[PDB]
């Protein structure tokens, strides 16, 4: 097969331990240089976004449209230092937004609901605007591809319109009648780091390819590799071309 020796090739350039997993509600595919980390938990970083935005439109802790107000208190990122929605937040990945909106939820409501879910592990510890961050919670990337596989599909135990609106929160881009659905994430707070791009492919006639790149980071790594790693297999796929 040519087009994965294409795909191998391009982890021939990077040292770091990786793999990509692509699902299509039918098979699980994997590629990189490293492909047991498909099966292995890692803590999911700001890709934990994606959980928290469901829990809390669903528990009525936040609307889509609810405006995040800063405080005036500067961040850690002069990018953070403004008003945020939680889908504004999302591509923006602006951890205090979230780490309000955890706290929102609390921890009796947030175990029960990564029960209820069956995310990961479902271990958030004492520090409920910590966990995703810090530990104890971790997911595979076949975990992570599969939650948001159904997401793409509506397929999670949310409502509709909860799910949707988290859906459009995760938009990138559009090719075509294709769409890009990505949130990346950096866990820099443990050891090995971990570095994540999860999301998925929409065609117009509804087939979904998701995917997840999951891969060891190390202080000082290019932050812009994951996205463009993942942009460049999915053309080589075939799943997303570039124009
Ligand atoms: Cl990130």
């Amino acid at each position: 097969s040519i087009i994965d020796q294409n795909v191998q090739a391009l982890f021939n350039e990077i040292s770091a331990d990786a793999v990509f997993v692509t699902y299509d509600g039918q098979n699980i595919k994997k590629y990189g240089t490293h492909l047991d980390r498909a099966k292995t938990a890692y803590i999911p970083a700001s890709t934990f976004k994606i959980a928290n935005a469901l829990i809390g439109l669903e528990n009525h802790k936040a609307t889509s449209t609810e405006i995040f107000k800063w405080d005036g208190k500067p961040r850690f990122f002069k990018a953070w230092d403004k008003d945020f929605t939680l889908g504004e937040a999302m591509q923006a990945s602006t951890v205090p937004v979230y780490q309000e909106l955890a706290r929102r939820i609390g921890p009796s409501l947030m175990q029960s609901e990564l029960q209820r879910i069956g995310y990961g592990n479902m271990q958030i510890g004492t520090e409920v605007d910590q966990f995703w961050l810090k530990g104890p919670l971790t997911i595979t990337p076949i975990q992570e591809v599969k939650f948001v596989y159904d997401l793409a599909q509506g397929q999670l135990p949310f409502k509709p319109e909860v799910q949707q609106q988290v859906k459009e929160m995760l938009y990138v881009e559009r090719r075509g009648e294709n769409r890009l659905y990505a949130k990346s994430g950096w866990g820099m707070a443990v050891d090995p780091q971990v570095g994540w791009y999860v999301g998925f492919v929409e065609k117009a006639d509804g087939q979904v390819v998701a995917f997840a790149l999951n891969m060891q980071m190390k202080a000082g790594d290019d932050i812009a590799l994951r996205k463009q790693l993942s942009l460049d297999v999915l053309d080589k796929l075939g799943v997303f071309h570039y124009l």
